[PDB]
């Protein structure tokens, strides 16, 4: 199970999610950032820097803005076979992750965007019967999974068909 100080990186963001890989970095799915803003988090614009394509942004923050955390490994996407978690959060602060097992990686066109990502298949064994993932707030939550004693993360919540059994996340190039 993810642990809570994993999903104490999980932050409302914009439309969506974000999550905080380290002190200074924060990730989360292009679709979900605000526009014309002149800061993030209090901070200016000038003191971030900003990398983002393919519907994966990253935020490197030039101030430590979350020395409670440790950072941790972000990889661009993950083996195929992998077992990931999407840490999706709701309004009330309930946690419910979502269990998926990911697939290839690659370009592709969604509603005309290029998202460099990688799908996945939700695993209905392994998931509560209930709306994980089809839901406009739901973008952003990372894709994580554990590799020895520590988590990965490797992808933001970006795309799923309608009734959520095929998603795709973002990654990083
Ligand atoms: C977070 O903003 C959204 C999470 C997905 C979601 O809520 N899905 C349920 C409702 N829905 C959306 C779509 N269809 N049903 C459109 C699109 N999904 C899609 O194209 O699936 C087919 C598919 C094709 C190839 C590979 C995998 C699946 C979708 O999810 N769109 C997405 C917003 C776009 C915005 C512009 C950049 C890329 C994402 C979304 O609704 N995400």
């Amino acid at each position: 199970h993810a642990p809570p100080t994993l999903w104490s990186r999980v932050t409302k963001f914009g439309s969506g999610w974000g999550f905080w890989v380290s002190p200074t970095v924060f990730i989360t799915t292009t679709h979900v950032v605000p526009t014309g803003v002149k800061e993030f988090f209090g901070e200016p614009l000038s003191s971030i820097a900003i990398h983002q394509a393919g519907e994966f942004t990253q935020f490197r923050f030039s101030k430590k803005m979350r020395p409670d955390l440790t950072g941790m490994v972000l990889e661009e996407g993950c083996p195929e076979g992998t077992v990931c978690s999407v840490l999706i959060k709701r309004d009330s602060g309930e946690l419910l992750p979502l269990a998926v097992r990911m697939g290839a990686i690659a370009s592709m066109r969604i509603q005309g965007r290029l998202v460099h990502g990688q799908s996945g298949m939700l695993l209905t064994g392994a998931n509560a019967k209930g709306d994980l993932g089809t839901i406009p707030g739901d973008c952003g939550a990372p894709y994580v999974h554990k590799r020895g004693n520590d988590w990965v993360v490797c992808g933001v919540h970006a795309a799923a068909t309608k009734s959520g059994n095929t998603v795709v996340c973002a990654v990083q190039a």
